């Protein structure tokens, strides 16, 4: 037992991080098969950050401007395009450790883990969601442009992430692996607000369950609601709106722990309206939403 | 910017990791150079573990006996020994992924990452703390054993940790990779209570440079402090007592920030007497222990 916030494996991952130069700019890439993926914005200067216009500077880059190193080794550019905010750098080489992989686009309220890398070189691993509003809540200094998020299923990797942008709150931006943004973000250097940041219920009550099977219940109590009920409730705690494909997801644990989703809802409702009273649940003082009820499943079951 | 409970990346340990089978018991094994090196309780039922009599139970163990599979290939076993609470299995071949690696008995209050494994197979990566107490908050459900804690110091892997125990309390116990316990620990289905957990107050103070950095401020305050005055605090709070040379190590914080050791310490003081009022530090709603000062110039200035 014990619960935490748990990346992948990065390995299949760090194999496949490169370091790509543009000029004087340095960011990282990832190196699948004979193709590496980098933020297209590896062609800009910050001073053409401002309002790039990445069809034209691109005309002015030839494959050999683009410096491609694995580790020590260079590798030789036989072609490159840009695909929506990504730039694909055709390599005469495919990449030895390049895992079985997927690129997919996750949707809100979805988790996957973060390979924050400087200069081609991975630097720690972390666990992430997608929030609401399309950002996520990362760790990326200057030369992190280029890190990837990414799930494992066995052996295959499924990429969705590569970040590109921090926003001037502090929040983070970033793109699928075929270069389009998460939410209304542009790899520009200007404000974009991003919208409320809602709590991702199905998360926090898929939480809850974990709380359950490891021990933390001072939360349980007599009471039940309907998903109308709760929702009035979620509506004023900025909460995302429950709805049966929801219930439907948390099912197993229910199933488990023999406490019915609408009896979660009810532990959840007084939560909200009473707060913890100086109490905690797994080790955190807040409701935590970030573990989907699959990452609940996965831990609490051991799935490698 | 951004603050995260970051792991190290995996990778170099994922690449050692094997399954120790011994009768009808399977754990986790590190496989480095030519050994292999796993819990000493691989060789016992549950029914033996009441009270084992290791060196009475390896005498019945042949090195045919201990059967080691690296994902799907089997290692020949050519040697066996017992070294404190570990298994050392000489192999035939040495590991060819085994990284440049150190094995250190880390202090209480020191960090580090765990590769939790199930049959050999990375499930997942974390950061952890090795207790005041000498446990640890981890996630090890059954077959966990043989798991490693480690650091990594650019291309050189420090394993600290090997997971042996969870204890009726569900936190965890296990060795250094000499298989000498952390605490007071034995190998035996017995009730043994952990001592006092207190909370790493230099953790605490590198955690509240790692806010102000990234831009949470509310907590510093007009007040100073002195190591006495501090401690007097620390002791009603059961925080470990500040000494010299916690104030030392948060030297370049203190540079970094220009806020002077003592002031930060008055701020904890204020947030110890006063809690945090419904408000939030770096996403968490209690005082983080878990990052130690070396953590956070690492994570603040993006070493790989
Ligand atoms: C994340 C990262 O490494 N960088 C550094 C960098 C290098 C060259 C050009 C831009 C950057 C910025 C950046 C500024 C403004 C907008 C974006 C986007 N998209 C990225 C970030
Ligand atoms: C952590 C783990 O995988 N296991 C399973 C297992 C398998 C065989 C023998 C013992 C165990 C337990 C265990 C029980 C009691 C004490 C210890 C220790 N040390 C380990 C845990």
């Amino acid at each position: 037992s014990g619960f935490r916030k748990m990346a992948f494996p990065s390995g299949k991952v760090e194999g496949c991080m490169v370091q790509v130069t543009c000029g004087t700019t340095t960011l990282n890439g990832l190196w699948l098969d004979d193709v590496v993926y980098c933020p297209r914005h590896v062609i800009c200067t910050s001073e053409d950050m401002l309002n790039p216009n990445y069809e034209d500077l691109l005309i002015r880059k030839s494959n050999h401007n683009f410096l491609v190193q694995a580790g020590n080794v260079q590798l030789r550019v036989i072609g490159h395009s840009m695909q929506n905010c990504v730039l694909k750098l055709k390599v005469d080489t495919a990449n030895p450790k390049t895992p079985k992989y997927k690129f997919v686009r996750i949707q809100p309220g979805q988790t996957f883990s973060v390979l924050a890398c400087y200069n081609g070189s991975p630097s720690g691993v972390y666990q992430c969601a997608m929030r609401p509003n399309f950002t996520i809540k990362g760790s990326f200094l200057n030369g992190s442009c280029g890190s990837v998020g990414f799930n494992i299923d066995y052996d295959c990797v499924s990429f969705c992430y590569m970040h590109h942008m921090e926003l001037p709150t502090g929040v983070h931006a970033g793109t699928d692996l075929e270069g389009n943004f998460y939410g209304p973000f542009v790899d520009r250097q200007t404000a974009q607000a991003a919208g409320t940041d809602t709590t991702i219920t199905v998360n926090v009550l898929a939480w809850l369950y974990a709380a359950v099977i490891n021990g933390d219940r001072w939360f349980l109590n007599r009471f039940t609601t309907t998903l109308n009920d709760f929702n009035l409730v979620a509506m004023k705690y900025n909460y995302e709106p429950l709805t049966q494909d929801h219930v439907d997801i948390l099912g197993p644990l229910s199933a488990q722990t023999g406490i019915a989703v609408l009896d979660m809802c009810a532990s959840l409702k007084e939560l909200l309206q009473n707060g913890m009273n100086g109490r905690t649940i797994l080790g955190s003082a807040l409701l935590e939403d970030e573990f989907t009820p699959f990452d609940v499943v996965r831990q609490c079951s051991g799935v490698t």
